């Protein structure tokens, strides 16, 4: 018998499922409290799905409750017990309340009636609740694409709000599609149309993130960003809030205290708001997976404001701080998730404290080629092609991670021919955004449109694309898409491209182990979804 049985990243046990313990370092107690915490959640989202068609309000504060609790089962976000324990009982004293409030209750399903308060109870529920519940292939292999593609649309839907922007259909649509994954009912045909229906919402939530970022910190715009270090003590900032980020720099202003990015918070240098702060110095280090290594040698804390936190190295634990909904136990927490001031005193305390950065390198990057700085270049892009400057974009966005596979991705970066563009997005751009690429009449050959959330750019720019040479299909387009994956944020946005037509997608460095034989044989069949061999062998073939 197995004491967990999870198998949403790509890096799961075998590409069949983790067992023992994860790879990532969730602990079976860890892995059941989250399989807990999405049962209840799911209950949730029936109740309120069954309010909303009573004619009944639902408050906001449920929305934040279910999308704090997506996002914090997502791979690498949260592994501290006690706050996964007290997430459950208060789902379970929420959807209790909620209920109440209904006039008719009938079939209401176990997962909105069965609460606990006791971790040993819960624990006994994950253990009937987990993935494995499902007996049938291909509705098991639907619910849970489904609920990923629900974490990675909420953990965008999350961002918005804590920037001010949420909409009720996006809020609703989450809580009844996680209502529909428990409901026995639903056909084959039923959940493959949930998945993309999923993946329609997945584009909305990036749009109203794209919105709410844009809006709060204007257009990304073409932008070198150091990616050497100074000599004062630093603060270093990784995962994707942009809002930690304007409180952090905004109390670090006079302090002698730097601040920089890491991994998914590259962006924010793009960003114009960004730049009036003399003390928001550069990005420092590589993807997320390379932490236990950049993390030591930055020296001063780190703030993690979402995913990706591996366990840390007590080298360097006590000065790391979570906040949102990332923890892990013995890490110092800054409270809220919600964008509401946070106190980074403590934080800026501790880096006074430290020695400054070790540089890992020097030089820079360049970036900022989110949607409205490349439709600005829309007319030169379009002559470029047009003239045979550039022959194919080649769409390598996509999440990062640890296996040696994905040097795949450095040496198909490394192997495209110089007439052949990189749009990027994701962490997956540390396999090829330290290499000399060069450019196309001035464009550079890798386009970082920003977080992995920006995929959505790289989705506008090729709808303006399409539309510019006027082709009744988004395929005609000289683009080839080898994108990565790692997590649920991944998911959906692979999700998202499927319901916007999109074919051909080679996915990798291996393809998920949640896709049942005859799913996956949908997703041949009707959007010609590949995987990868050698980079040298797929720069012939892709082509
Ligand atoms: S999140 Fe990934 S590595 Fe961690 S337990 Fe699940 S499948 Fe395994």
């Amino acid at each position: 018998s197995n004491a967990m049985f999870c198998y949403q990243c790509q890096e799961t046990v075998g590409n069949k499922g983790c067992t023992q313990v994860g790879v990532c370092g969730k602990k079976p107690e860890t892995a059941a409290l989250q399989d807990a915490l999405i049962y209840v959640t799911k209950g949730l989202g029936q109740i309120a799905t069954r309010l909303r068609a009573e004619g009944k309000a639902v408050d906001h504060r449920i929305d934040r409750l279910v999308t704090g609790n997506l996002f914090a089962t997502i791979t690498n976000a949260n592994f501290d017990d006690d706050i996964l324990a007290e997430r459950v009982r208060m789902t379970c004293a929420a959807k209790k309340e909620l209920a109440a409030s209904l006039t008719d209750k009938s079939g209401l399903s176990d997962a909105a009636l069965w609460e606990a308060s006791e971790k040993s109870a819960m624990l006994a529920k994950a253990g009937t609740v987990g993935v494995m519940a499902t007996t049938d292939d291909d509705v098991r292999s639907l619910r849970w694409l489904i609920t990923f593609g629900l974490k990675g649309m909420a953990a965008y839907a999350k961002h918005a709000d804590v920037l001010g922007k949420h909409e009720n259909s996006l809020d609703a649509f989450m809580q009844e599609a996680l209502a529909k994954t428990l409901d026995d009912s639903l056909s084959v045909a039923d959940l493959v149309a949930l998945t993309l229906e999923t993946g329609k919402f997945g584009v909305s939530a990036m749009a109203l993130l794209d919105a709410a970022n844009t809006g709060t910190y204007g257009h990304p715009e073409i932008t070198k960003v150091n990616i050497g270090v100074g000599s004062n003590p630093g603060i270093l900032i990784s995962g994707h809030d942009l809002r930690d980020l304007e409180m952090l720099l905004k109390q670090t202003e006079g302090t002698g205290v730097d601040v920089y990015t890491h991994s998914e918070m590259l962006p924010a240098h793009y960003y114009p708001a960004f730049k009036k702060y003399a003390h928001f110095k550069g990005n420092y280090g590589n993807a997320w997976w390379k932490q236990k290594e950049e993390f030591e040698s930055f020296n001063g804390p780190v703030l993690l404001t979402t995913n990706c936190l591996v366990p840390p190295k007590d080298s360097y634990k006590d000065r790391v701080y979570t906040t949102g909904i990332v923890g892990f136990t013995g890490c110092k927490h800054i409270p809220g998730e919600i964008g509401e001031h946070k106190d980074f005193s403590a934080i800026i305390a501790h880096a006074k404290t430290c020695p400054a950065p070790t540089e890992i390198e020097s030089g820079e990057i360049i970036g900022g080629f989110a949607h409205n700085q490349v439709l600005a270049l829309a007319d030169k892009v379009i002559d470029a092609v047009k003239s045979g400057a550039i022959k194919k974009f080649v769409v390598m966005a996509g999440c990062d991670g640890r296996a040696k596979s994905r040097s795949y991705y450095t040496d198909f970066a490394e192997g495209l021919p110089k007439d052949t563009v990189i749009l990027t997005a994701g962490c997956a751009k540390y396999r090829y955004n330290k290499l000399n690429l060069g450019d196309i009449g001035g464009i550079p050959r890798v386009l970082d449109a920003g977080q992995c959330n920006d995929s959505y750019s790289l989705a506008v720019i090729a709808l303006k694309l399409k539309e510019v040479f006027g082709l009744e299909d988004v395929n005609d387009l000289p683009i080839v898409y080898n994108i990565a994956w790692y997590e649920q944020k991944a998911v959906i946005v692979l999700l998202a491209l499927l319901s916007l037509g999109v074919k051909n997608i080679h996915l990798g460095p291996t393809l998920p182990a949640f896709l049942s034989p005859n799913v996956a044989k949908v997703l041949v069949e009707q959007f010609n979804i590949g995987g990868i061999t050698s980079p040298q062998d797929d720069l012939k073939a892709f082509f």
